[PDB]
């Protein structure tokens, strides 16, 4: 693991607070734009996280924030990683709402299924994929952001299926009732994370509450068509959400039908 010299980091503004605490932006050595999460106390299971980090920064790819090193040899520990300028896809979509061309919202969904294919090539579960959790550069390419920190959380409110924070709407079934997670239950908050990126911004199955979106999912309802989604787009997002996981596409399959969509157009 890339153990970073604090001493490299300037810090320069604040960026709010996620679930691991406060996060900074800042210069490494002067010269290249980071962000830098620092951990808070009791919010991370540390050890079990640093054990394991290195898979996490052996992964490199353009459509991916990377994580680029952590400091551990104080307290807090930092995790470092890419700066994207323009914050999350979800704040990004409501903000320039009335801007977007349906070109840019299908490229938007590339970006992040070609993210995702190479998380699966690695073997490699996000498991809180979702708008909140993509990131937008200076030149509006989106990328997938925190991948696989889910595991590291320490917040009851989070982890636990009828917690107030557990990402419902973005889980399949077989999240819902049995924990189990897989390159599957990705596709499926894929397939919702391309409904809100169409619907620019909107919460899914808004006005019900998580035990009722988990209630009638169960029995089949799914996500209506966003205006601005044609139909062949609307069949990609649709095949994310089989109830058997096993009828899935991968994110191999969903990305070929997302360029053949764009061929075609
Ligand atoms: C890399 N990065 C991170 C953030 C940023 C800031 C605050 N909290 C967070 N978040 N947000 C959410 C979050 C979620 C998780 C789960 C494990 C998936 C539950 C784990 C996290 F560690 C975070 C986190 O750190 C982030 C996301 O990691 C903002 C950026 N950019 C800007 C730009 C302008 N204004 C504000 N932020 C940026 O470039």
């Amino acid at each position: 693991s890339w153990e970073i010299d604090p001493k490299d980091l300037t810090f320069l503004k604040e960026l709010g607070t996620g679930q691991f605490g406060v996060v900074k932006y800042g210069k490494w050595r002067g010269q290249y734009d980071v962000a830098i999460k620092m951990i808070k106390e009791g919010s991370m299971s540390e050890d079990e996280f640093i054990e394991e980090a290195k898979v996490m920064m052996n992964l490199s790819h353009e459509k991916l924030v990377q994580l680029y090193g952590v400091c551990t040899k104080q307290r807090p520990i930092f995790i470092i990683t890419e700066y994207m300028a323009n914050g999350c896809l979800l704040n990004y979509l409501r903000e320039m709402r009335h801007r977007f061309q349906t070109q840019q919202l299908l490229e938007m969904c590339k970006d992040v299924c070609e993210a995702m294919e190479y998380l699966e090539s690695k073997q490699f579960l996000h498991r809180d994929l979702a708008a909140r959790n993509c990131l937008v550069n200076d030149q509006g390419v989106v990328k997938v952001s925190d991948f696989g920190l889910s595991r590291y959380v320490l917040d009851d409110e989070y982890t636990s299926s009828v917690g107030s924070k557990f990402p419902v709407r973005w889980s399949p079934p077989e999240v819902l009732m049995y924990s189990k997670f897989s390159s599957k239950s990705d596709i499926w908050a894929f397939g919702v994370l391309m409904w809100e990126i169409y619907s620019l911004g909107k919460m899914p199955y808004e006005r019900f509450t998580n035990s009722e979106t988990a209630e009638h999912i169960a029995q089949g309802l799914r996500l209506y068509r966003p205006h601005l989604a044609s139909e062949k787009v609307y069949t990609i997002m649709y095949s994310c959400w089989h109830e058997k996981a096993d009828e899935r596409p991968t994110f191999k399959i969903l990305l070929s039908n997302i360029l053949d969509v764009m061929d075609e157009n």
